[PDB]
């Protein structure tokens, strides 16, 4: 508070005096990028006659007698020198500049381009302006800022920290490659609402809020998939939506109440060709994002991601991991048993065979994958909008994909029978008799597109803040420019 006070003071005194401390119509000629590169090969004591016009955030200064020198630093951190001369800018503009410009200031720079006696590329200014007074210091380094600071200041973490303006550039370039895989395979992009008045497509506690066009209470979209289900009905052949979700959980991590998420849809395909799409998918992304199928990752090994991945059916391996043959057969008493043997505390919320059989494999097989690995033939109990198998009876077309330890994806053999569906919700109304707050309700517009057929197709998911988790092993509070914060 008292180093705000002399930064403050230095600002009114700029406005009175009519130096403009945030002034409009600065024309910058070049980036600070443009002019390293048309420099690089520049000699060290050599001198242009090229004017240009930059300008950048003073990031270090030191100020001799007749010469001061600055290091700019522009959005992106590329670094040029600034030198203010005596005899170039005069007396009392080199006087300015020594009261004026403070370390964050951002200062245009108009000069000439030369390399320094120490082969330093500078800009020999004859004039400088100030182009932002900054009344807070940067951080001295940023090893000071906590994780939690860098979240509620992203603003601040961008400039000291360069691996901060890496992420930053590599989310954004794995949802350009997720778009240009998904395009490259004829996958329309489109807009299906946020705001529903029946929040279906997964099992989840929706936020509500209150509308005041319709008196009614809105609920924000836990998934798409019920309205790019709509969509193929519609006569979309392959569709797709990159776009938020919004999930209210509570007091639980990994997951945040507000993310971004893919869903597709292609018609014609069982979930065996969407295992085959979202395989080649991310390793398409990780060769156009990441540079590479050898994943670094933050603790220094690396992880593989190339080649064909493992599959299993969830019964047939929870059988061989226990020793003893589960089917959907089995009784919840006997699941029960065997969790009670293996010292794995049922979560009191879980009840029913599919819930139990889904626990047992994630403590027996789940848990202990590394590689990526395809897990199908989900239980028909927890999978209420999936297809049942062809042959094998009790059991659904679904499979998820587990990445490091991870879940990833999931994608189904959508179930377009009208009439099943209808039972589907009847089921999920007795879970919800029995205490299940995240059940499905009813959805009964979303059946009535159902009785109007809706082609054969298979629809996959994938958390974007996932798959960067397991392409760079980040949390999703750092792939985010602005995370949650109370
Ligand atoms: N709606 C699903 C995504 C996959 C949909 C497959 N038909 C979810 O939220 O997990």
């Amino acid at each position: 508070p008292e180093q705000f006070r002399i930064r403050r003071d230095k600002r009114a005194r700029l406005l009175a005096e009519g130096y403009d401390p945030y002034p409009v119509a600065i024309e910058r000629t070049h980036t600070l990028a443009e002019i390293r590169a048309t420099y690089a090969d520049l000699p060290t004591d050599s001198a242009t006659e090229d004017i240009v016009g930059v300008a950048g955030r003073v990031v270090f200064a030191r100020n001799t007698g007749k010469l001061c020198f600055a290091t700019l630093q522009d959005g992106d951190g590329t670094q040029l020198q600034a030198m203010i001369s005596l005899d170039e800018v005069g007396r009392e503009s080199l006087d300015r500049w020594k009261a004026d410009v403070d370390i964050g200031d951002v200062v245009y720079v108009h000069g000439t381009v030369i390399s320094s006696r120490r082969g330093e590329l500078s800009v020999l200014a004859d004039s400088w302006r100030m182009a932002a007074k900054a009344l807070r210091p940067l951080p001295v380094a940023h090893k000071e800022m906590s994780e939690e600071s860098r979240v509620r200041q992203r603003y601040v973490d961008l400039i000291v920290r360069p691996q901060a303006r890496e992420v930053a550039r590599q989310r954004i370039a794995v949802i350009r490659a997720v778009r240009n895989a998904l395009e490259r395979r004829g996958f329309l992009e489109v807009e299906t609402p946020m705001l529903q008045t029946l929040a279906g497509g997964a099992a989840a506690r929706p936020f509500v809020t209150h509308s005041n066009a319709l008196d009614i209470d809105l609920y924000l979209r836990i998934a798409p998939e019920l309205f790019l289900k709509r969509c193929i009905v519609g006569g979309f052949d392959r569709v797709f939506e990159l776009n938020r979700v919004f999930r209210n959980e509570g007091s639980d991590s990994t997951h945040s109440p507000e993310f971004s998420m893919l869903e597709t849809y292609q018609t014609y395909g069982t979930y065996d060709d969407s295992a085959l799409i979202t395989r080649e998918l991310i390793q398409e992304v990780a060769d156009e994002a990441i540079g590479t199928r050898q994943l670094s990752m933050p603790d220094g090994s690396v992880y593989d991601i190339d080649g064909e991945w493992a599959t299993m059916e969830m019964y047939s391996s929870l059988s061989e991991a226990l020793g003893e043959q589960i089917t959907p057969e089995t009784t919840v008493a006997r699941l029960r048993d065997i969790a009670s043997g293996l010292d794995v505390e049922i979560d009191n919320s879980v009840f029913g065979h599919g819930k139990l059989v889904e626990e047992l494999w994630e403590h027996a097989v789940g848990n202990k994958l590394t590689a990526p690995t395809f897990v199908k033939d989900f239980p028909v109990e927890t999978t209420p909008l999936t297809r049942q198998h062809r042959s094998i009876p009790g059991v659904t077309e679904k499979w998820d994909l587990y990445v490091r330890g991870v879940e990833l994806a999931t994608g189904y053999s959508e179930l377009n029978d009208p009439v099943v569906q209808r039972d589907r919700f009847a089921d999920q109304a007795r879970a919800a008799a029995a205490g299940d707050d995240e059940a499905m309700q009813l959805d009964e517009d979303f059946l009535t597109a159902l009785e109007y057929g809706m082609p054969p197709c298979t629809g996959t998911g994938m958390g974007i803040d996932r798959l960067l988790m397991c392409l760079t092993g980040l949390s999703i509070r750092e792939t985010v420019l602005f995370p949650i914060v109370r």
